[PDB]
Parts: structure tokens; C-alpha cells; sequence
């Protein structure tokens, strides 16, 4: 009913070349603050053993 | 039975070390306040006199 009847409208163009941007938004988090508070060490068995005072 | 069948692995072997770390954690408080406020003196003798008005 729109367009001038035979009138080269975007239906009929073949070959139209998509648009995807090159950014994936990605906001999630990842911190571990209780991890990165206490401190690193070395273990050598199964079992981890210490003594108290 | 989530283990290969014959895999050595370290519930079967025999021999292995301890890990017992070299340190003692020990936190308890030892301070003396009123000990520290009052101050300091030499008693010659078995009995220390002294007077008031």
C-alpha cells in the first residue's frame, strides 16, 4: 500500500551488510576480598598441622 | 570407585611425612598497668616506715 510500487526500497537490496559492533559488555564480578585479606602458605601433606599456647 | 582401577594414589602408600610448621602461636596478654603507673624504690630492711600528718 506504501512505496511507489516498483520503487527500490530496503526488501528488495540483497547483499546488505550486517552491523555487529566488536564490544561484548560484560560487568559481572569477580572479587574475592576475604582471599586476597588473609594470608599465602605452603603445605606438604594431606594433613596441615599447627599448635596453639 | 571415581579413581583408575590400578592407580597408586596417596590413600595406598605408606611412609609419608608430617607437616608440622615450626611456629607457636601464643597471644595471651601479659601487661601490668598498675604496676607501670606507681613508681619505683629501695627497701633496706624487713619492715619500710614512713610517716603522716
Amino acid at each position: 500500500m506504501a512505496t511507489p510500487t516498483n520503487a527500490v526500497s530496503t526488501v528488495e537490496i540483497n547483499g546488505k551488510r550486517e552491523d555487529l559492533i566488536d564490544i561484548i559488555y560484560n560487568i559481572a564480578p569477580y572479587d574475592t576480598p576475604f582471599m586476597t585479606a588473609i594470608g599465602k602458605g605452603v603445605a606438604t601433606a594431606i594433613t596441615h598441622e599447627w599448635q596453639t599456647d
